[PDB]
């Protein structure tokens, strides 16, 4: 009894019933128009596809107003310590101008409750980024994971790191994100939060352990995590509080929009906004397809 199930999200409407739909202007300043559940359902942005829960974006109409239509779901329930396991058949692709993310956010004013980016990236990225964003006074050790450490200071305004880079670790598997991830039918991302740290495992389709989807997973016997955040350089218990789960896909903005001109999407249009507004068909691959989402507690 290392871990026991405390919250199974099910699928379809039962799944959406466990989330609040965020409709405010995008905090990351993207060219996105977050819509309500009713509007999303009416636009085909959410639903069920052969038993899997679907969440995508508008890939039909030229954009206007705040931006291209999408959804941002934040869980009603919160968890302080536990294991979050998501099994995906598909995630938003490596589409130019997009910025998808499956993550967790603490309670209170950001970043004081902590933030965990489990699946995140922008534009035509190949590798997934796993990152923590915290208040000042939190750095991680460089060992215990298979990914490549990019930044060690989790403080959102860490000196010497781009603003809000946080402490990030990049996966080494090309199938850990977008295009590659979808070509193999997805996989599973398991995230463990304890008073001693946070760990994130990525199991590409077919390589998951026998208990990962069961009622009593035991991360202790799993292969090395893709990312591990720990060490005496952080008060792990105090830096993170009750976390809510979030699904979203924004466009351009602080990250995707800012790096548009230096990457491979630069040739698609002079600016990210122009591309996102005038090329609806380009975003057909920008959707999540969830097999299951289950949360466990020690
Ligand atoms: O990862 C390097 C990249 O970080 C960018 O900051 C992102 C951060 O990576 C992401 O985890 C967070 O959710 O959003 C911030 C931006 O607000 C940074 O903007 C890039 O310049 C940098 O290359
Ligand atoms: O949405 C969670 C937080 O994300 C951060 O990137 C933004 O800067 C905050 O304004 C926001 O509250």
């Amino acid at each position: 009894e290392f871990y026991h199930l405390v919250d199974d999200y099910g699928r379809g409407n039962g799944f959406f019933d466990k989330f609040n739909f965020f409709t405010g202007d995008d905090p990351t300043h993207g060219y996105v128009d977050y819509v309500s559940r009713d509007v999303a359902a009416g636009a085909g942005l959410i639903g069920e596809r052969d038993g899997r829960t679907y969440m995508g974006v508008d890939f039909t109409n030229p954009a206007s107003g705040r931006g291209r239509r999408s959804v941002r779901l934040e869980s009603k329930n919160t968890y302080e310590h536990g294991l979050i396991v998501i099994d995906l058949a598909h995630m938003p692709g490596s589409v130019c101008g997009t910025w998808p993310a499956f993550w967790t956010l603490g309670t209170g004013d950001w970043p004081y409750g902590g933030e965990i980016d489990i699946i995140e990236g922008v534009n035509d990225n190949t590798f997934n980024h796993m990152v923590l964003h915290t208040s000042d006074g939190c750095t991680i050790d460089n060992d215990g994971f298979t990914g490549n450490l990019k930044t060690s200071n989790c403080y959102v305004y860490a000196p010497g790191q781009d603003a809000n880079a946080g402490c990030g670790i990049e996966a080494t598997d090309p199938n850990s994100y977008g295009k590659g991830f979808n070509s193999i039918g997805g996989g599973i991302y398991a995230t463990e939060i304890t008073p001693n740290g946070i760990s994130i495992w990525f199991f590409p389709r077919g390589s998951e352990p026998g208990d990962v989807l069961g009622d009593n997973p035991n991360p202790a016997n799993w292969d090395t995590p893709a990312a591990k955040f720990a060490g005496g350089g952080c008060d792990w218990e105090g830096k993170f509080n009750a976390q809510r789960l979030i699904f979203d896909v924004t466009f351009c903005g602080d990250w995707a929009g800012n790096v548009w001109g230096i990457g491979g999407c630069a040739s698609r249009a002079a600016n990210c906004v122009d591309f996102v507004r005038d090329n609806p068909s380009a975003f057909a691959e920008s959707y999540w397809l969830v097999n299951s989402l289950r949360v466990y507690a020690p």
